[PDB]
């Protein structure tokens, strides 16, 4: 969440995107936020709408949180991407190299309350992404 991105529309910036590139340079403007890098990474081909639109369903019990239902699972099932860390160990944003693949199914984002200076129609939004299934 840099100062130029807020912490949802930034989770979606890394966690969605249409056209998921080369898992190395897709990790570029991204992994921008900080100085690390990251050991794993969703790109789900949606707009954030239709994101959104997820969190007001039937929530459940997330993996992150079996304590606690902040998020929800997609109940339409839409193409995503899923990369990880290929570089154990490795923190160079530089030659951080990431896996790529593809996929169709649901996802599990964690909503939470938002900005309204950012997302004045959308009450909740994404921060995190738990996984795809």
């Amino acid at each position: 969440r840099p100062p130029q991105f807020t912490r949802a529309q930034w989770f979606a910036i890394q966690h969605i995107s249409l056209n998921p590139p080369r898992c190395t340079i897709a990790m570029r403007a991204i992994n921008n936020y900080r100085w690390r890098c990251k050991n794993q990474n969703t790109f789900l081909r949606t707009t954030f709408a239709n994101v959104v639109n997820v969190c007001g369903n039937q929530s459940i019990r997330c993996p992150h949180n079996r304590t606690l239902n902040n998020c929800h699972r997609s109940r339409f099932r839409v193409p995503l991407l899923h990369c990880d860390l290929i570089n154990p160990g490795a923190q160079n944003i530089s030659n951080c190299r990431y896996a790529d693949r593809p996929g169709r199914r649901f996802y599990v984002v964690a909503c939470d309350n938002r900005d309204p200076r950012d997302s004045p129609r959308y009450p909740v939004v994404p921060v995190h992404l738990d996984t795809t299934i």
